[PDB]
């Protein structure tokens, strides 16, 4: 298992614009193309990321490759962000793939507001990190995939998703 396989199974894979959980305007593995209203916006969006005329719909190539820049992108703003980048040092690699994972959904800045658990993980308490993490709008809102990212950085094994 790794990074592209367990985002995979996260966020899915569609090849139309459709509206996430947060109802914002996405289109392949994840990637948001605005948080505004608009649809059309959204069309306009698409063409500027993908190069063509798309009318609302793409290939699945396409898809793979706005997958591939997003999850580098995802790591290099980790690399780039002094909070996270500790942290991710410290951490072995199954865990790193669970930070990345939270970076994809909920970008940089979202995750560098998690002091308290940044704090945990980095000291290794890994239940204690666990049950705070659980305390957050993150976990209200999508239980089932935040509890399958929580057990990955409470177990440091791929369970959660061999399920899957």
């Amino acid at each position: 298992m790794n990074i592209f396989e367990m985002l995979r199974i996260d966020e899915g894979l569609r090849l139309k614009i459709y509206k996430d959980t947060e109802g914002y305007y996405t289109i392949g593995i994840g990637h948001l193309l605005t948080k505004s209203p608009s649809l059309n916006a959204a069309k306009s969006e698409l063409d500027k990321a993908i190069g063509r005329n798309c009318n609302g719909v793409i290939t699945k190539d396409e898809a793979e490759k706005l997958f591939n820049q997003d999850v580098d992108a995802a790591v290099r703003g980790i690399l780039r962000n002094a909070k996270l980048k500790s942290v991710y040092d410290s951490l072995d690699a199954v865990r790193r793939c669970a930070l990345i994972n939270m970076v994809f959904q909920m970008g940089e800045t979202g995750v560098a507001g998690f002091t308290n658990s940044l704090r945990m993980l980095q000291q290794k308490r890994w239940d204690e990190a666990a049950v705070n993490l659980a305390k957050s709008r993150w976990y209200n809102q999508t239980p089932n995939r935040a509890k399958r990212v929580i057990t990955t950085f409470r177990t440091g094994t791929w369970d959660a998703y061999k399920n899957l």
